């Protein structure tokens, strides 16, 4: 119909329900079911689907053997009904690519797909599933995106994108798009060292990532951005509770503007929900692996570096593997306000599980709610010795 | 389009016709089809639809043992067309849990999922394919609630919970919502002493249940709603034709407010259509197993303590296991009365048939006809033998 | 929109084009294809779909075995696309039984099943996709009907019924439905002494069915309703070109008004077009068994009892199984004239293809042309030692 | 809505971006995918699909043994989603045969599917989905045409067919299509000495068609045809750099009105972008078989018999299987030009990899971009090993 705008306020987080399960490990055993990873969720105006990066081979064939590279050209953005698998047969394939990122507008939908050698990629910009706009590789090193949905308001949707080096300073832009057409793009502002797969979010006019610092960051950059001035600004997530994995322990203090030292090299996608007292971050129980994850309250986290949980719930125990998490939320739900959402990818297979060959994963989401419920843990439920 | 209104009472039902039948698990020996329990049907304004809730596994793959379980994160409220079997690729999924509700109140459809732990379970309530309200367990046991569709009338669609105790009294509510929100929430009242599993349907605007005294009556608890005032009360079937299972045998008067003793802590969802003369009940031929299953006309069974059967029809005999059964009406349908339709759950596998190690069920469904016409028996029709 | 009307003759047939073929049995050794048997096609307004009576199983599953059983609980009718197979996933099920006919009234579609033991059977008549009308068996001797579509007039569709022996006299009625609802009905009228499984079409207001005397005739009995006086008249096929199977060889002069003696009780449903000049006959080109296929234009052979073929097209040669056939056309095509179709059922299996346990089918169908084609055989395709 | 009308030109064409890929052969290893060859793509005013002649088998099916054939009772021009493998369950029939084409007019969709023995062949026109015309083989010997898209204007949609000698003198007919009748049509004109497989694509109200000289040219065949005249010419393409295969090694001047020779009785099908300086030709790697696939800007090439290439991009490494390629362009995307696609098809199995006993192939489809994209090869990427 007409362009959304992004004109409500977030609702208030007292517990989280479950949203959406697709359990594609335990049916894949025995349907044709394509191996996957980095999956999101992503709504349109009158349906919210599943999306993942396809390997191009179900998990029981024979191909899947050697999914654990990222970088292929068998890879697929492809789209399916919410808490159904993603099979051969009831998937839709966006675009050809192995990292992307796609939205809904209000009038249609924006996929992009990246594909290319690590020297020579391009993204290709697809609107209302014709191909539209293409960007050739900048710094020659994984042009690379969000892994997760961008976001729209009254037509203008930003996407941010790295190019170059994955351990150390790299470029990143943001692009402005507009019915698949380019507006403008900015390099990275603010104070953030590196930037790496996004998740936003937006609520009153306002858009927040939630990103990774591969380099040196435990703690994480936050992207700001105004779709209407088209800029940005960033900085890092001040709390103490560090969010990256793997990470440090947990300190007394936090760093503002500064990544928090620790590790190196190496990170996970996460998310967060910044907005005052009502702020919940993610993160995966253990410091050392992907493995379990959780929810915790903590009011002002972005700029209080003393801040600590006041609430949390676990939603992957720690005995259990997890991985990619975003953020994404049904801005076309009726309401007052809109409802936080976000997925955890419950990867399976290598590198943990080394028996099998392959590496794939199942989704689990949920969305938040006023009311103060119980919780529960929610595994993948796949059996790896029936694979053997 | 606008809010469907109970303004016809019951067609007389002189017989009963088939339906739809889906042969799951026939053709779940060689096919992709999902392993299910507690199913039921549904009708919108263009369709009527098969549910049931998944257990996250075909039949046929390794993840169909233990099965037998009822409550796990792999569970699902799905749907798909009429006799088609549940397929992986066919199904859709209403929400996640294992205990559910669902029904069209003539714009759009409400689904109930209930999921967590024993003593933290939520029940989410979806509207139009969005998650709208969120219910914590009130009695920390269970929070459970129909397995088969509720009822509307002018957007009020009351479902029953029960919260609490399987063996003993518990706390069962009727909540009143309209468009996935609660209007208001009633305690039980009236002389039924447990309630669950409600199996109901509605004409003149007015909503009758039948559900499920699981701690000592053999006898059904009739819960009758008025969905205009949202209030109800609640009484036994006085009938002398018993009709939980298991059950002792047939005596020659019933009671009408209090358990007919004899069997304790057990039982099976059933239904009835209480209508004067034009009376119909439902039970399995066993008083022992869920094993076979007839349809009796016992004129005002609801009042008359001594009403016993003038005419019947057998639906499974009882070498062939039968289940749960509910009820349900194509309330859409042209004509100048609602045809009256049930459901039998025709259960395979565990605990009966032990040389599989899964449970899984097919469905048959009927309708009544003012016609007298032939009986046939319908049973599952699988071979256990061909799965060992 | 409106209820369609037959106002146009058929289309001057010069030779048979092909118009669909699924390849069913071929495709079914690798894939969840249903085992299915008398098969039809039928046109709604926007589509034409296949037609068949499931057996409830795939045929590589177990189940298959036993098939060549033609009534059972585990039969429906369901359609498909267009020359797909009728697979277990696109498959839609029309109603419940082993007996059907099915046609478009131009507003909707009305399909009938018949269900029961042989002495209790019962057809249930569906409209709108929902349940309308039941009328029982009058006889008590396998009430059955057509296994190819009716045809409709002004919102009036006639569809021939039997009940009682399949080797002596039965009770034939011609039942006229509108909207899902008895109109009237006729005991069968005219000089035909035995009606079974009818083929029908219409062209000018007038219906023509050709049906097979299971009991003593070689040459068809014909039936011509008038569906706007609703009555009827019989008579059979004139010629001396023989057209059931088993049969006698053809003599030089046919019967008008009595069956043509040489076999009995056995035969095969068929069909013919007949239109003066532009008369087609179809039958197996073995006299013995179910084998072949030919099409032979036999100039009157209604009215002419000693016309000879002016030319012909072999569609399934004498070394490939051919089976049922029936008549079938797009009422809604664009055109001046009616384009005459048909199909032929390919049946594989039991009983003359031992090896396997099973019997299904495959479809070929063809529709005419005012060209002078060239011919090619279509036989199913499938090679049965692939099955062992 | 209305007739599409071929205004826009051609957008100048800088690099080649990957538009659609299915992985078929490597996803059929283990789920129902279809065996197919001779596939294209072609666009509807809302969708763009997948086509190609089905062989009626999955590949894993034991009836893939021998699809090295080309004609058969069990073929079938199919049409699938964008990216999607063929399979059983999601592909669409469109009309039996063993040689095609099909095109949108912008109202509705006409396909030709020609059948028949080598001596006896028809085609049979489909229009919105129903057969309309029928041609009979006029020189009797295997009439066969495009075996990719037409391109229609006006509602007229002209098609190249061929029936007679491929390796000598044939006759080659253009027809033009309205609504499926036959407006017209002629016999082919110009220098080309024999005309195959014709891949076409239009601009400015002229529709270019490049196509195969089976008998003794390695520079291409170029028809031109002007769709409101109803007229056409024909000629070679000059360039020395020549783009059938096989074919003898490039020389330092072609042919613009005579076959270059040095190979008989042999080609590929092929296609080309002839637009002044903005032409670009597509050929395989190898002067000797169907491997490798390439891109070339030859300025001017259709008039310039010493035109060479000025840029490039690799589509497919010799390394690997490449086969037929056609153009296609979606007619209805927004924009100022038309963006020129192409797909290449990636033949597996026999003759090459005679391992296995199939041939089959999957698809990969790039469009133009004005920037200048990094380039990556696309192969089919299955590994004939996982089939023994
Ligand atoms: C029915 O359902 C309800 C609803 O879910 C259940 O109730 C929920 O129960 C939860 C489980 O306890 C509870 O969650 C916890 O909340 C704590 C906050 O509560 C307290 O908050 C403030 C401040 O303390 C108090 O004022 C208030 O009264 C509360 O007591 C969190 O602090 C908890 O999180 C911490 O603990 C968990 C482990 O239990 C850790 O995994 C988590 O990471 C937090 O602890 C780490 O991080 C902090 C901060 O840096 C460190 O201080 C701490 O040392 C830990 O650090 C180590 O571990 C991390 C992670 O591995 C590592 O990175 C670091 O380096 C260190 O090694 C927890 O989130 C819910 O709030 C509560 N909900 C409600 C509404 O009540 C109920 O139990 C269920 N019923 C039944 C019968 O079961
Ligand atoms: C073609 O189709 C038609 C249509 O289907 C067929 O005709 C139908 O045939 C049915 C089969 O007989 C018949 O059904 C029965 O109806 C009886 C009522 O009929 C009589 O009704 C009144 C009162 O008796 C008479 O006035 C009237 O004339 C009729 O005679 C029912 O009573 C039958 O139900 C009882 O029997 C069956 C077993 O046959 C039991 O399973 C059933 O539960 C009922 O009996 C139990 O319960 C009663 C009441 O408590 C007890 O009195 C009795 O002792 C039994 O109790 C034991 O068993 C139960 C269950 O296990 C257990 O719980 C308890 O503790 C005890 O152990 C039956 O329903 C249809 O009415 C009839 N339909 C029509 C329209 O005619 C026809 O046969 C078919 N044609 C052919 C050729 O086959
Ligand atoms: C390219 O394509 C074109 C188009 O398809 C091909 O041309 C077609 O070729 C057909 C094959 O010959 C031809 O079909 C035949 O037509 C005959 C009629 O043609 C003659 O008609 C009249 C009258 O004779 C002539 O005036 C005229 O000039 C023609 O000559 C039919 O008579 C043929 O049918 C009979 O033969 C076939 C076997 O060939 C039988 O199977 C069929 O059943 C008919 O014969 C039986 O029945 C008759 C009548 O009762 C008996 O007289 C006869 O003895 C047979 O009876 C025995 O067998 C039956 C069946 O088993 C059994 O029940 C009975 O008891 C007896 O045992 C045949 O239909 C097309 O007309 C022709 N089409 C056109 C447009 O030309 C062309 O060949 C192809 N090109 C190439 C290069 O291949
Ligand atoms: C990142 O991405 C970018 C974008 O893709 C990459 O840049 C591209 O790189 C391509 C690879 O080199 C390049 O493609 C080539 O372009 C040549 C034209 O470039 C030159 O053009 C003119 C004229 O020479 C110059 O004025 C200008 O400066 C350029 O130098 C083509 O000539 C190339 O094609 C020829 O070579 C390839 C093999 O490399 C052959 O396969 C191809 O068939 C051509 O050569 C045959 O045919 C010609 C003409 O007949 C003969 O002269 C020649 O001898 C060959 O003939 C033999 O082989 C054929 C085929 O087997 C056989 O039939 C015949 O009989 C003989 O045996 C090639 O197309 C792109 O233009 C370039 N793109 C851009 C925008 O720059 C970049 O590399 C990537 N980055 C990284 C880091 O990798
Ligand atoms: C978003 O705002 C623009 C004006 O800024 C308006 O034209 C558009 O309709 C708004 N969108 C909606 C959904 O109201
Ligand atoms: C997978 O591939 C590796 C490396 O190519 C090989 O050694 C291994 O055995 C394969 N695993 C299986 C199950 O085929
Ligand atoms: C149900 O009744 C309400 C008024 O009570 C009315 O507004 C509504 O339209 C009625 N529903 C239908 C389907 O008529
Ligand atoms: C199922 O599981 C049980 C208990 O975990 C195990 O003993 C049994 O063998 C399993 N059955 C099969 C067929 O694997
Ligand atoms: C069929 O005839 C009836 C009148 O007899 C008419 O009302 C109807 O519209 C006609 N159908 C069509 C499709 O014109
Ligand atoms: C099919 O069933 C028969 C009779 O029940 C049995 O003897 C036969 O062996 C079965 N065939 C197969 C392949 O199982
Ligand atoms: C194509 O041109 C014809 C007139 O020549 C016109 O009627 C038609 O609408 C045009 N098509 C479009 C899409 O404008
Ligand atoms: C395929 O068919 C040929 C020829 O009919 C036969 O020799 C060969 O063994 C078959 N291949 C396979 C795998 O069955
Ligand atoms: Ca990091
Ligand atoms: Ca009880
Ligand atoms: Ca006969
Ligand atoms: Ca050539």
């Amino acid at each position: 119909r007409d362009f959304n705008n992004l004109t409500k306020g977030l609702c208030t987080i007292n517990s989280w329900h479950i949203y959406g399960k697709d359990n594609a490990v335990r049916i894949g055993e025995d349907s044709d079911v394509l191996v996957t990873r980095e999956p999101y969720v992503s709504c349109d105006p009158d349906e919210c689907r599943f999306y993942a990066l396809s390997q191009g081979t179900t998990i029981r064939g024979k191909h899947s053997n050697g999914t654990i590279h990222d970088r292929s050209q068998y890879r697929a953005l492809i789209s399916w009904p919410l808490s159904s698998p993603p099979t051969v047969y009831n998937s839709r394939v966006e675009c050809i690519g192995w990292s992307s990122t796609s939205c809904h507008d209000g009038k249609t939908r924006m996929s992009i797909c990246i594909s290319g050698p690590n020297n020579n990629a391009s993204a290709v910009i697809w609107y209302n599933r014709r191909p539209v706009t293409e960007i050739n590789t900048w710094a020659r090193n994984i042009l690379r995106t969000q892994e997760s949905e961008c976001v729209c308001h009254n037509g203008v949707c930003p996407v941010v994108f790295t190019d170059g080096s994955a351990t150390g300073p790299a470029e990143t832009r943001i692009y402005y798009f507009k019915e698949g057409k380019i507006l403008k793009w900015e390099p990275l502002a603010g104070t953030a060292k590196h930037i790496e797969e996004c998740s936003c979010y937006g609520e009153r006019a306002e858009i927040t990532c939630t990103c990774r610092d591969n380099w040196q960051g435990s703690n994480r950059p936050v992207i700001r951005i105004d779709p209407v001035a088209m800029t940005h600004t960033s900085q890092y997530i001040c709390s103490p509770v560090l969010t990256d994995n793997p990470r440090p322990n947990d300190p007394t203090v936090g760093k503002c503007n500064d990544p928090y030292p620790g590790n190196n090299n190496n990170g996970v996608k996460g998310f967060s929900y910044l907005d005052g007292v009502n702020t919940w971050l993610g993160r995966t129980i253990s410091i050392a692996s992907r493995s379990g994850y959780e929810m915790l309250k903590v009011p002002n986290a972005l700029t209080d570096d003393k801040s600590k949980p006041t609430q949390g719930q676990t939603i992957v125990l720690n005995t259990d593997w997890s991985g990619y998490s975003g953020s994404f939320m049904d801005y076309w739900a009726e309401g007052e306000c809109y409802r936080a959402c976000f997925y955890v990818e419950l990867i399976r297979g290598r590198p943990k599980e080394d028996k099998v060959w392959w590496t794939s994963n199942s989704i689990v989401s949920m969305c938040s709610s006023t009311e103060f419920l119980g919780q529960w843990d929610w595994p993948d439920g796949a059996k790896i010795e029936y694979f053997l």
